[PDB]
């Protein structure tokens, strides 16, 4: 039959329509109605009522669900020439289901049936006979010779305009109309319309008349608030701008909207606020693109062509390969024209050669943007939580109703007025904007995050952010600035009598500052302008260098020189080697880490085991540079063979300034924070230490000899204490070792005890983990994530972009300069800061530099969790008091009148308006809010204030019914009359609502006083001042004009102490229940103690 082939979805069934007299909300309901008109030709009209109601749901009942819609609506057909539609489910996580239309149209003569799911083609493969998206050819391995030999597409090309589209993201913002047309129908919205109705029926006319603008009010509130996040995300697609593409043989100018894959196109220098089109790959020629979006970093890599590589033997990897590769949306900096002729003639503009690889969603940037766009995962996924709460108060409404119900059959009630009544009772105890509160506390969270650069991709990970139990970080580019000071050469001396004895500058062997000047990677643009590492630039600048536009770095008044050849620089084997040239003869030049460099050239000197270890233990971070004459494009191996020692290179990277107060903050208030880097394990011991992370002691886990025999060594900074251990046998002593030294993890420590038994028992008891690779950062947070434990993860580069991606939480600082977004910004307003400059490295990305945004984080998840419990709770009750309110005034004749109601709505909007604001304290606490709406203390908390206002409410009804005495009548209506339990029933809810508003608002721990925030306090006071004057009669005409009966003067006493009361036993009962089981205990991990 049909189906779909795809890793989005998982199964499909064809659809047809039917005629709408088959629907089942026409023909099925056309006996009953002709049964009531034969019937009519009182009690009659509840039936016609619940008639209409039920088709009504039936109608509407397509809507609300999507398998209700295809089985309603559509007929399943398994012919795929006649369908006109097709289910998709999808894959349980990857969005949600949903009906997608089915296409046709003729092209060359023979037609093409495709549909289009989540901006995702697909297509009609005949003889597979199911639907299959556009496998681009880059996905499979292929053989470097196909693309080597491409010349563009030549002829007409309309089949593959309708396989691959065009090249653009394709978001579409609909009209205001066209998206509340959607919200419109939704199960909430029309609950509320119904409710109105039935206010309407009940003959309260102003009431619902302000309940229903109110709605029309928040709904639209609500579209604008989903509307601005589309606009949003469509700044992330950049502007179309013209690149000559070759086709047909001749060099024709196309827009960006016009490519496909396999199509030759000629890049250039970036334009302004512009990016590479699509994902390209380097055919000849050089550029040097700045991959700011994917990696999160600033340095300039260089990217080289792809000719030099054998043809028919290779395969295109993507490895060794990746210096190839231009990604869609990164700038291009600098790019190079070609060298040599080749069979193509030379683009017109100083454009270099290269090919497309992958256009439209299906890039690199595109995947990600249609994944956070249209599969994204929306907040409170379960609901259930919700749903059985809502049930609970029904059950309270069915208890309460069915009292009314008996009690207005006995008073002589008419009964056929009696169900409404009942119904209102059942549909007032339920609060419709319960689900969606956690929505609204995120999005407000999300804004005053925005206010400090730290912009955020995928929302639903904020109360995440709340309860956070490890923080992980990254030290180089995020603990530690990147301006970095130079102290000076160690280690030239050949005596060397003095360990520490550094030469400065100006007084070096020339060898020394010639390897210093032609070992680096740095490039001048052509406009003028040093792109590189900025360590680099910082040495070449105090030693005294400078690099002119071509190759030569010079004028530094000793010499001339100029690079003729230089190698890149690998992780693996880390060093640089360079050849250069001066104006005698030829050297070459190589400058790694010093461990590598010793096993290098021949000349060893005495001391250069101790001297970079005695540079090394106190902060400073060495390298070492050694030369070699080179008599006259060869390998490396032969530049790298023998060598002669120059010197040291010894910096000192400075912390941030605003390092040790966030991790203070973070340990203090019971976080635990951990450092995962990559440099050598005694600067790193050095930097925890000096920040915070570790206190006492430290012992390193390492490898025992040169022997790669897997046996470790527990060894200290300073190697007065050596304690072997044996992965095989060994096992951890807990109190001769974890319970004095705070100890830390080597990468291949780490690697040497998988499969050990106490691997899980040594996760626990480790604060720094130092020479890790990029893959093992992943298996980290797995593990940390597999213990139960939230994490956190803030890192720079590329180290650590699996890590970032993994935590539960993760933040990319991206490194800028206040003056730099001050700039940014004054030129765009002379023309805020976007979404559309941050990067997709991480779910978080900071804007500016500081590491205060794992502390800014961390207070809006924690706020938003305690406002949504918080509202919950005023929720639940203000509706229980109003429910039963209404059912002790409803059990006699009474009834509210209209003023009396619309005022109470008013006053208690009033408090509605300003409770939502509230202002976090600067300082995080030890108690952490917990997630869940079912525990001790919600559930406690409500039941029991619930408790001490029934009991408020019964008192005063024994009251009033013992002052004036109401006898049961025949055949009644309820109307509205000036008596005295109208009063003392409204004025009593209307203090009862205002106390729960008082009494359940969140206090000092988490944000600030209720008596701090002004907005907030003075409404609350005057609610209170209006209602207690109209309790105690302090103004006659105010009572007067609301048509209040005279209270005689011993009630006002008990009215007045009776509601004074409530509010304590209230408090009180709601302060227990706090003190006791407010916040959860922290994990087994956040706790400071050592011997
Ligand atoms: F210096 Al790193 F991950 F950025 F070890
Ligand atoms: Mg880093």
């Amino acid at each position: 039959k049909s189906f779909v082939s795809s890793p989005i979805v998982r199964d499909s069934t064809l659809l047809v329509p039917k005629s709408l007299i088959a629907k089942p909300y026409v023909l099925p309901f056309f006996p009953l109605y002709a049964t009531f008109a034969q019937l009519y030709f009182e009690w009659t009209f509840v039936y016609l009522g619940t008639l209409v109601s039920l088709n009504i749901l039936v109608m509407l009942m397509p809507a609300w669900n999507v398998k209700i819609k295809a089985k309603f609506n559509y007929s399943t057909t398994k012919n795929v020439n006649e369908a006109t539609h097709i289910l998709i489910y999808t894959t349980p996580n990857n969005g949600s289901d949903g009906i997608v239309e089915i296409q046709r149209v003729t092209e060359a003569g023979s037609l093409q049936t495709f549909f289009q799911f989540q901006k995702k083609r697909f297509l009609w493969h005949e003889n597979e006979q199911v639907f299959s998206s556009p496998k681009f050819l880059v996905d499979e391995s292929p053989k470097i010779g196909d693309f080597q030999k491409c010349k563009g597409h030549s002829g007409d090309l309309t089949h593959l305009k309708r396989l691959y589209g065009e090249n653009s993201f394709d978001i579409p913002i609909p009209t205001f109309m066209e998206l509340f047309k959607e919200h419109a129908v939704a199960p909430l919205f029309v609950f509320q319309v119904f409710c109105v109705a039935l206010w309407l029926l009940d003959e309260f006319w102003y009431y619902s008349l302000f309940n229903l603008f109110m709605i029309i009010s928040m709904e639209a509130a609500a579209v604008f608030q989903r509307l601005t996040a589309l606009k949003e995300f469509r700044t992330m697609g950049i502007k179309p701008y013209t690149i000559n593409v070759f086709r047909n043989k001749k060099w024709v100018a196309l827009q960006t909207n016009e490519l496909l894959p396999m199509d030759l196109v000629s890049i250039t220098r970036t334009a302004e606020e512009s990016a590479i089109p699509c994902d390209l790959i380097l055919l000849d020629g050089s550029a040097i693109v700045n991959e700011a979006m994917l990696s999160g970093e600033s340095t300039p890599l260089l990217k080289e062509s792809i000719k030099l590589r054998p043809s028919e033997d290779n395969l295109q990897l993507d490895g060794v390969d990746k210096i190839a590769v231009l990604h869609g949306g990164t700038k291009a900096l600098q790019v190079t024209p070609p060298e040599h002729k080749s069979d193509i003639p030379p683009p017109p503009d100083g454009g270099a050669l290269a090919i497309v690889t992958k256009t439209g969603f299906e890039t690199s940037q595109g995947s990600l943007v249609r994944v956070m766009i249209y599969s994204a995962e929306r907040v409170s996924v379960d609901n259930k939580e919700a749903l059985m709460f809502i049930l609970f108060l029904l059950i309270f409404a069915v208890i309460a109703s069915w009292y009314v119900w008996v009690e207005g059959t006995k008073m002589g009630r008419i009964q056929s007025k009696l169900i409404l009544d009942c119904i209102l009772i059942i549909t007032s105890v339920v609060p419709p904007e319960l689900p969606m509160e956690l929505t609204m506390a995120v999005n407000s969270s999300l804004a005053a995050l925005a206010k400090f650069y730290v912009y955020c991709t995928e929302p639903f990970r904020i109360p995440f952010a709340g309860r956070i139990d490890v923080c992980c970080f990254d030290k180089t580019g995020t603990l530690t600035g990147e301006d970095l000071v130079f102290e000076g050469l160690a280690g030239i001396s050949a005596d060397s009598e003095n360990i520490r004895h550094l030469y400065s500058a100006a007084e070096a062997p020339e060898s020394t500052i010639l390897v210093i000047g032609a070992a680096h990677a740095l490039v001048k643009l052509e406009d003028g302008d040093i792109v590189g590492d900025p360590m680099e630039k910082a040495t070449l600048k105090a030693v005294g260098w400078a690099v002119e536009r071509k190759n030569s770095n010079y004028r530094e008044g000793t010499g001339k020189l100029d690079i003729i050849r230089r190698f890149q620089f690998s992780s693996a084997l880390k060093r640089s080697a360079s050849i250069a040239s001066h104006n005698d003869a030829l050297f070459a030049a190589v400058k790694g880490a010093p461990e590598t460099i010793r096993e290098r050239l021949s000349d060893i000197p005495k001391n250069y085991d101790e001297i970079y270890k005695s540079f090394t233990r106190s902060g400073s971070r060495v390298l070492a540079l050694a030369s070699k004459s080179l008599p006259k494009d060869l390998n490396r191996d032969d530049v790298e063979s023998e060598l002669t020692f120059n010197g040291f290179l010894i910096f000192h990277c400075p912390l941030k300034d605003d390092a040790i107060e966030t991790i203070k903050m973070l340990n203090e208030s019971s976080h635990r924070s951990i450092m995962i880097t990559g440099d050598n394990p005694l600067t790193a011991v050095h930097v925890a230490k000096e920040v915070g992370i570790v206190f006492g002691e430290t012992l390193i886990l390492d490898r025992a000899g040169k022997s790669d025999d897997n046996q470790l060594l527990f060894r200290d900074v300073e190697e007065t204490v050596s304690i072997p251990f044996d992965p095989s046998k060994d096992t951890f002593d807990h109190s001769k070792l974890f319970d004095r030294y705070d100890i830390a993890v080597t990468g291949y420590a780490l690697n040497a005890l998988e499969g050990h038994s106490q691997l899980r028992d040594l996760l626990r008891h480790t604060w720094v983990y130092a020479r890790v690779s990029p893959s093992q950062k992943e298996f980290l947070l797995n593990t940390l994530k597999d213990m139960g434990y939230q994490t956190l993860m803030c890192g720079d580069g590329t180290n650590d972009v699996g890590a970032l991606k993994q935590a539960h939480v993760g933040i990319a600082l991206l490194n800028g300069t206040e003056e730099g977004l001050k700039k940014l910004g004054e030129q765009r307003r002379l023309e805020a800061l976007k979404l559309g400059d941050a990067s997709c490295a991480a779910p978080f990305t900071s804007k500016l530099a500081n590491v205060s945004a794992v502390t800014n984080i961390i207070r809006q998840g924690r706020c938003a969790l305690v406002n949504t419990i918080q509202m919950y709770k005023i929720l639940a009750l203000n509706c229980l008091i109003s429910a039963y309110s209404l059912s002790i005034i409803y059990m006699a004749g009474v009834k509210f009148g209209d003023g009396q109601a619309t005022v109470s709505g008013l006053l208690l909007s009033v408090c509605f308006l300003s409770i939502s604001r509230g202002k976090p304290l600067e300082k995080l606490s030890k108690q952490r809010p917990q997630s869940g709406i079912f525990n001790v203390y919600i559930m406690g908390s409500i039941l029991s204030q619930f408790a001490v206002h029934i009991a408020t409410l019964v008192y005063i009804t024994t009251e009033i019914y013992k002052l004036e005495p109401r006898e049961p009548q025949v055949d009644l209506e309820k109307e509205f009359a000036p008596s005295l339990l109208n009063t003392g029933i409204f004025i009593i809810q209307l203090v009862q609502q205002v106390s729960t508003f008082a009494v359940n608002y969140q206090g000092e721990p988490f944000r600030e006083n209720i008596r701090s925030n002004k907005g907030m306090y003075y409404g609350l006071l005057g609610v209170t001042g209006l209602a207690l004057a109209s309790a105690t009669e302090f103004l006659p005409e105010l009572n007067e004009a609301m048509k209040f009966v005279p209270m005689t003067d011993d009630f006002k006493i008990k009215l007045t102490l009776t509601l004074l009361l409530d509010f304590f036993g209230s408090w009180g009962v709601e302060h227990f229940f706090k003190f006791f089981f407010m916040d959860d205990k922290p994990s087994d991990i956040s706790v400071q103690q050592v011997k």
